[PDB]
């Protein structure tokens, strides 16, 4: 099958589904498109799109994510560590490791993320972790709740 | 971790290794990069990249590809369907289905692909594999051994 890229970030036959966005969310102005997932596939992948000045949610699972960005430019922080990430650029989420994507640098940020299709749920930061993360002022300064 | 697209098809610490081209070689001026393998990921990502007027190896095997079209533009067959593919399209091969992909339209074709990590061996065409996909005059014309 082909299903041809009509603009970037969007294909025949692939529909947007925008997450829902409520006063308590902890992401802001995120869509999620599911691009492969077959019961012959161990994993799925899906194309993952904040609008600018969004956020996806700060989380972390046992699962670990296979990220490369598909359209614009942002920032991320995995782990301790705040990146610049920009089309093309590979990121891997290991184990338990805090991550959050930002569309901050003027522009929307896409990326693909590939994950196993057997997964863990993410886990949300208790007042205690967002205390632990804190510590360091530049996290401090970039993370969004 | 962070590994930065550098260029089209290119990134830091990322190696390209070319296939080493025999004079029986069933495919011609292609090149892989490994982007993403883990033993905690079920599935391993590449990038494949053709040089211009190259092509990838015909053959099937009952493990799916998952394909998105990265750099340049070109052809594939899948099964007994010869598409035109370009910068973005997705690809689905399933299983022990026939197919090839073609740098024939004046450009290098990049592409991602997404398999599982334990996955059956391709299989190359016999003579009367041959023969039957010959009886296709467009598959005939297209294919490349
Ligand atoms: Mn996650
Ligand atoms: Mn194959």
């Amino acid at each position: 099958s082909l299903r041809a890229q009509t603009a970037p970030g969007r294909w025949d036959g692939v529909a947007v589904m925008p997450y829902k966005q409520t006063a308590e969310a902890p992401f802001q102005d995120v869509s999620r498109q599911l691009l492969f997932a077959d019961p012959n596939l161990a994993c799925e992948w899906r194309y993952f799109e904040v609008d600018e000045g969004g956020y996806s949610t700060l989380e972390r699972h046992a699962h670990v994510h296979a990220v490369m960005i598909h359209r614009g430019h942002g920032q991320c922080l995995v782990g301790e560590t705040i990146s610049d990430v920009a089309q093309g650029d590979l990121v891997f989420i290991p184990p338990m490791t805090w991550h959050q994507f930002r569309a901050n640098r003027g522009d929307c940020l896409g990326f693909l993320c590939v994950v196993n299709a057997a997964r863990d749920r993410p886990q949300l930061p208790t007042a205690d972790d967002l205390a632990e993360l804190r510590k360091d002022e530049r996290i401090a300064d970039f993370i969004r709740t």
